[PDB]
């Protein structure tokens, strides 16, 4: 289950950044943006493979992709962001 919506401007600026990315279809910083998000343990809605994908939300310092990513799913304005490793996912709502 998904633990609600959040406006684009509550996240970290990160989060600006990666959506802007997805925007343009890239490039991307990482290599694992892009691919295709399971959703192995059913968190968000059921769908086919294929309609999400995952991309990194960088963590100032970090070395590696750290423990933030959106997830992108096909229907229009719909993203998650989790920031705690896949745990727990919320809406992002870009218009506010």
């Amino acid at each position: 289950d998904t633990s609600g919506t959040v406006c684009l401007s509550a996240l970290p600026p990160e989060a600006t950044d990666t959506l802007n990315l997805i925007a343009s279809d890239g490039p991307f910083p990482y290599s694992q943006d892009g691919v295709v998000f399971q959703n192995r343990e059913s968190v968000l809605p059921t769908q086919s493979y294929g309609y999400y994908h995952e991309y990194t939300v960088i963590t100032p310092g970090a070395r590696t992709r750290g423990t933030r990513r959106i997830i992108t799913g096909e229907a229009t304005q719909e993203d998650y962001y989790t920031g705690d490793h896949y745990a727990t996912f919320s809406l992002i709502d870009q218009t506010c």
